[PDB]
């Protein structure tokens, strides 16, 4: 036995924003609070009941060694610092919180003040509840929101992307506005420049879009297993941005081009912020309510 059971937790809406301000405070930049909070959240899969953000098992084993969640776990220790000093929520509330602040930040920075709501209600487990071989399974081959590939494989990289997207139970415009956001915060597990087509990394702009849209550019691949990608500058032949197959999708897949459009320009900055604020936020929400 260890013996008494876990805290229980009611914060108050003041609760909240104070646990915000410290968040905000903190020195973790946009990139490591989308990054801490997707960690969390993304290994929910339709069917089963065991990934989601509920239960902060990032920070247990074995999630909290996986190698596409090294950045994420960062991070944790400055949270969970956090949580320890207020006590008024659980980790997992507060993984999820710091997702909040970090678009709320980055959307800021876009000159725009957007809400993004947020769920109490999340419990930590213990790692003596938390099967250690049964979670390894759940390990990624691939998370295309965050670039992560393992194992090149006979698998495709965009077929694991749509997979990993069905398996959150995201839609096209949702998957598309996510992959989009999520580069240009600056999610990437390893700090790649693929996909990351922006001067202004951080900030919850729209440029992804518009450059892969933009015609300006031509597309090659840089060998024959045609999984990295250079775009060019047609009329200097520069090379200005690099991508894998899960950027280029959005470009090559004519269905997907089709969903990429809407988003790729502008005015058009204010619905691409909004549809990823409902995105990310139902992503986050997964394993609340979950029917199945």
């Amino acid at each position: 036995q260890d013996p008494l059971p876990q805290p229980i937790y009611n914060p108050t809406e003041q609760d909240i924003i104070d646990l915000k301000f410290a968040i905000a405070d903190s020195g973790l930049s946009v990139s490591e609070l989308v990054s801490v909070a997707w960690a969390s959240a993304s290994t929910f899969r339709g069917g089963d009941k065991r990934g989601g953000a509920n239960g902060a098992r990032l920070a247990l084993m074995p999630q909290r060694d996986w190698d596409v969640n090294a950045a994420a776990v960062r991070a944790l220790p400055v949270l969970e610092k956090i949580q320890k000093e207020s006590g008024k929520a659980s980790l997992a509330d507060i993984i999820v919180l710091a997702g909040v602040v970090g678009v709320e930040k980055a959307a800021s920075a876009a000159g725009l003040s957007i809400h993004v709501p947020f769920a109490p209600g999340r419990v930590d487990a213990r790692q003596d509840q938390t099967d250690i071989e049964m979670f390894e399974l759940l390990e990624p081959i691939a998370d295309g929101f965050r670039n992560y590939r393992a194992r090149l494989d006979v698998s495709t990289t965009e077929s694991l992307l749509i997979d990993k997207a069905q398996q959150l139970t995201l839609t096209a415009p949702e998957m598309t506005a996510l992959v989009g956001g999520m580069r240009v915060l600056g999610a990437n597990f390893d700090g790649s420049k693929n996909g990351v087509f922006t001067d202004r990394v951080g900030v919850l702009s729209n440029d992804f879009f518009v450059n892969l849209l933009d015609m300006r550019y031509e597309w090659k691949a840089t060998d024959e297993s045609k999984e990295l990608f250079e775009g060019r500058d047609r009329e200097t032949g520069e090379v200005k941005f690099t991508a894998s197959r899960a950027d280029l999708v959005f470009g090559s897949n004519s269905v997907l081009r089709a969903v990429a459009e809407v988003y790729a320009s502008s005015d058009a900055h204010e619905k691409f912020v909004k549809d990823f604020v409902a995105a990310w936020v139902k992503v986050m929400n997964l394993d609340r309510f979950d029917l199945l």
